[PDB]
């Protein structure tokens, strides 16, 4: 299993490297530059951030887990496992969400997942205990690689956003092919296709 990259300090290489396609220097070049992500000092709240915002708007998701980060002990695993399932839902969790925070939790007290020393594992090995989880997918812990854990070279090819891009921008081209190309800079590769999107749902100019 390949060896884990460190979070990128900065995006020059990675932008000189995606700048060999000239899909991406162009696409890099319209969309500017991308906030540097700083890897999470606490995985498992920000797992559950993630698990209780889906769906949700904004504000929505910041509130449901400043409600979370209320109750006794906070978003930590031996606390949320001390608070009822009908005080997970009172604080406007959807079953599902219930269920998979409650799962993630005892996880991490069974030491099935240890949170605390995710650095060293393989993205693979982390998604697949992830996976898991109920209500946890492979798109969910590779977004979780990605934007949490700041992991640089993850493409998720279960994000319909990522592939309707490549279809897009590399029509007749085999996905595995161009996306391979990107690596070791598959996640800023990706957060530029997203951010693409946005640009053209703003008006935008097509490549
Ligand atoms: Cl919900
Ligand atoms: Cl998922
Ligand atoms: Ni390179």
């Amino acid at each position: 299993l390949p060896a884990v990259l460190p979070p990128l300090t900065d995006h020059a290489g990675a932008v000189a490297h995606l700048s060999r396609d000239p899909v991406l220097a162009q696409v890099t070049s319209l969309c500017g530059e991308l906030p540097v992500l700083a890897p999470t000092p606490d995985p498992f709240g920000r797992l559950v951030r993630s698990v209780a915002g889906q769906q949700l708007s904004v504000k929505a998701a910041q509130a449901i887990y400043g409600r979370l980060e209320g109750l006794p002990g906070g978003v930590v695993p031996a606390a949320l496992l001390k608070v009822s399932g009908d005080d997970l839902r009172g604080v406007g969790l959807s079953w599902a969400k219930v269920r998979t925070v409650q799962a993630a939790a005892a996880a991490a007290v069974s030491g099935q997942i240890d949170f605390a020393h995710l650095s060293g594992q393989p993205d693979e090995l982390v998604i697949a205990e992830l996976v898991q989880l109920p209500g946890i997918g492979r798109w969910t812990a590779e977004m979780f690689l990605l934007f949490a854990l700041a992991r640089p070279d993850v493409f998720s090819s279960g994000d319909l956003a990522l592939r309707q891009g490549v279809e897009r921008l590399y029509p007749g081209e085999d996905w595995r092919d161009v996306t391979a190309r990107w690596a070791p800079y598959r996640s800023l590769a990706s957060r530029y296709l997203w951010a693409n999107s946005a640009r053209m749902q703003a008006g935008g100019a097509p490549l």
